[PDB]
RNA sequence: AGGACCGAACCGACUAAUGUUGAAAAAUUAGCGGAUGACUUGUGGCUGGGGGUGAAAGGCCAAUCAAACCGGGAGAUAGCU
RNA sequence: GCUCGCCGGAAGACCAAGGGUUCCUGUCCAACGUUAAUCGGGGCAGGGUGAGUCGACCCCUAAGGCGAGGCCGAAAGGCGUAGUCGAUGGGAAACAGGUUAAUAUUCCUGUACUUGGUGUUACUGCGAAGGGGGGACGGAGAAGGCUAUGUUGGCCGGGCGACGGUUGUCCCGGUUUAAGCGUGUAGGCUGGUUUUCCAGGCAAAUCCGGAAAAUCAAGGCUGAGGCGUGAUGACGAGGCACUACGGUGCUGAAGCAACAAAUGCCCUGCUUCCAGGAAAAGCCUCUAAGCAUCAGGUAACAUCAAAUCGUACCCCAAACCGACACAGGUGGUCAGGUAGAGAAUACCAAGGCGCUUGAGAGAACUCGGGUGAAGGAACUAGGCAAAAUGGUGCCGUAACUUCGGGAGAAGGCACGCUGAUAUGUAGGUGAGGUCCCUCGCGGAUGGAGCUGAAAUCAGUCGAAGAUACCAGCUGGCUGCAACUGUUUAUUAAAAACACAGCACUGUGCAAACACGAAAGUGGACGUAUACGGUGUGACGCCUGCCCGGUGCCGGAAGGUUAAUU
RNA sequence: AAUUCCUUGUCGGGUAAGUUCCGACCUGCACGAAUGGCGUAAUGAUGGCCAGGCUGUCUCCACCCGAGACUCAGUGAAAUU
RNA sequence: CUUUAAUGUUUGAUGUUCUAACGUUGACCCGUAAUCCGGGUUGCGGACAGUGUCUGGUGGGUAGUUUGACUGGGGCGGUCU
């Protein structure tokens, strides 16, 4: 649910939080944990190549399954779980063999209901199978882009893709984006929505709940002498068009230059 | 509970006086600010010069920065002293 | 050597880093020491650093580095797999006492302990570069139970006072004792046990996980401290013999209890919160390939081994970084007494210093301070500076407000000492004894003794009772920015920069974008409730007209238009 | 007006006297709506202004305690020329 | 030799389809106790994409440079035969 705290002090005004009880107050499932080192939006060379990324809370990442290829066996959800590494919960299932695996919180799903994959599994939120057998007009996520690999669409908070038509080996989806793209009719989708759609609702209020999630501050370049196009200027004068850094427009100019699939996009946004 | 309050350590450096061939190539004294946090700090590590890093001042990069330092081209050129 | 003064959350003590003999002894005073110098971190010589348990080395790994082949690249070379290095992290074991001019948890004494090798005996399913478990982890907060430690009493020993009094409810000192072993408590977590079955844990598995039944509820694990042992010992205030007053042998009394009590331990706990909290090995298990009157595994005993390097000394400083014996800078540990909320502050203990030029005089003027008649900002760019306020409790507290605040608003009253209430209360602590008992470190009862506020009443001293140090000036109008924060190290801390929030725009994932001749990496082990860029900058009421120009996004009838032909 | 040249704009408030400050007027030299506009509680080592209190800031300095200055001994610089 | 059709070949454009180059930062297998790499199998794309040479446009993103003289100081202005 959705909170708003009590202004006691400054930087508590405006904070919003985004309570769920049914999460799990413990430790995750060890053998699914992976180390998960900070960057600091560095590469290999050691150069800064995306800004605005430092520090912020420790994180271990959990080793999800978007691929969901253990069909023929029922699961069921012991426990909801909170993921810092995405926006979207998640959900430890329990295989009837034995094994425990993670996987993303549908819209409405609890601990205790059954999940299962397939091409006969049920149609149901939370199953898998493959985009041929799931009816037009349903509503899908976590959907492949290539069969067997993983899925790799609607996968946040709570996103969710449309399948609109389906001709022959392709189905046109319309994405979360607007764009009207098709895939091939053998990748794999989970039927219903990703639920934590409050999580936009979220206000974080201060600035430190910026930095907890590793977002460095942000300086404009209009303030910003050989350093960046806006560069300076007596006063706040800002007398040319909008550009990047490195000398690109960023109001409007698209730069698209794939010009290799071109095939699968339709309508494709706006 | 709190980028909450007062206030030492700790990190800072707003004012004043001294000092200005100083005790000190930026400090001392009396006060001042923050002090559970965007905090502070140790050890080690990465980022290299038209490049780095930068809550951005053209700031910092070994007392040196509107393009570091060493060496080399090099006895640059100097219608000027 | 007798006094004086200073520090005492250090100006004391123990270390790392760094330095590298500055340590100790003797000797020397040319130079070095901001003076002298018999002295010295100076010169010369000699001497000094003792480890199975401390540390390094070693085993494991993080960031990251190198990187067989390999991919890429004019050469150089770059990235990176398998792997190998890499602590600031994880991983076996020693405490006390004594001793040297200089070393010791290293040597001596006493008591212990760990991991291994070999051998013997006995019982035996052993085996991994694999699987599983464990190792393994955050912040804040809350108490409770303990100890270090301290205070008092008691006991022991000594003492009866340079000046009035001081054989007593007087004074001084001491009252210490370890790891380990044994008990396994306060308290913490957990439901256990047996059999059957299984698409899982890369193959297997008795192990892990999962399913289904039966049978019991008490079973286990962890765990500070305490008690006992260790210890008929040691140390011990002090004496007896030597005593070059430099010390050595021997002897050596009491060696208890209560109260208070940590930021330390129980606690890697418990509760709670969102920002959701390393890895690997050692260790405990599981089997596979394979080996079985073997080999190996387990227990006991015996025996052997545990090498190598470091250990001196300074280490908030005269020995490190600062050109100096430089008001500087430098990380961790120990944390006494009185008052106190307190590691503030004042005065002290232990302990260590008086800061390497002195003497004398007592002008101007400067520096740092104290006081001040009457006035009280008239000073001045400006109340700069200085003065002033300053505490606990009670009463009381405005506009405005986002209803949290404003607010410690403002403002007013009371604070000492003595006695009594009450020979020291409320409260806290908790003994003996008694009762019960699964007979224990138990529960009940018991209230001794100890400790101990706050308040009231009366009385009393002083000019002054928050008497010292310590310790908010306050209020009113208003501009800018919302706020906490950040910034020109070394003249600018701000109305600038960040900021949450808003918006536009791009990006469908081999994403955009960025670093890179490229490979590739980051973005992201993310997927439009996401990422990047730009501008604005909490919140509230809002954000109007103009697309001619420039730019961006689209489109077409035609015109013009490169190489090429 | 952090924007206003003319300008100490004009009126009023506050003061014995106010180029600053506060509040209104509009004639906006040359505000203007996300290079945001108008307000805004709270905060500020922020800017400006008025009070109470307090004082050597001043009228107008005087005295005193200390460190230098001065003298003696010892050591023994510098800029400049 | 003036003329035009169904053909054959010729080459030109467009469109569809296919697979064999090429791609695969899809899946499975081996080297191999290896998310690299390579090979093999298969699937989806598929003569597109992308690369090379040439070429037009865009291009302060980044460089190299220029931006006169006289002048009752310089600049504005004016002037330069």
């Amino acid at each position: 649910a959705v909170v708003k705290c009590k202004p006691t002090s400054p930087g508590r005004r405006h904070v919003v939080k985004v309570v769920n009880p049914e999460l799990h107050k413990g430790k995750p499932f060890a053998p699914l944990l992976e180390k998960n080192s900070k960057s600091g939006g560095r590469n290999n060379n050691g150069r800064i190549t995306t800004r605005h990324i430092g520090g912020g809370h420790k994180q271990a990442y959990r080793i999800v399954d978007f691929k969901r290829n253990k069909d023929g066996i029922p699961a069921v959800v012991e426990r909801l779980e909170y993921d810092p590494n995405r926006s979207a919960n998640i959900a430890l299932v329990l295989y009837k063999d034995g094994e425990r695996r993670y996987i993303l919180a549908p819209k409405g799903l609890k601990a205790g209901d059954q999940i299962q994959s397939g091409v006969d599994a049920a149609i149901k939120p939370g199953n898998t199978l493959p985009m041929r057998n799931i009816p037009v007009g349903s509503t899908v996520h976590n959907v492949e882009m290539k069969p067997g690999k993983g899925g790799q669409l609607a996968r946040s908070a709570g996103t969710y893709v449309q399948i609109v038509a389906r001709d022959g080996a392709y189905v046109t989806l319309r994405l979360r984006s607007g764009e009207m793209r098709k895939v091939e009719a053998d990748c794999r989708a989970t039927l219903g929505e990703v639920g934590n759609a409050e999580h936009m609702l979220r206000v974080l209020g201060k600035a430190g709940a910026a930095r907890w999630r590793g977002v460095r501050p942000t300086v404009r370049g209009t303030a910003m002498n050989v350093d960046h196009p806006h560069g300076g200027g007596e006063g706040r004068n800002f007398g040319k068009h909008p550009v990047t850094p490195w000398g690109v427009q960023t109001k409007g100019k698209k730069t698209r230059s794939n010009k290799r699939t071109d095939k699968f996009i339709v309508r494709r946004r706006s």
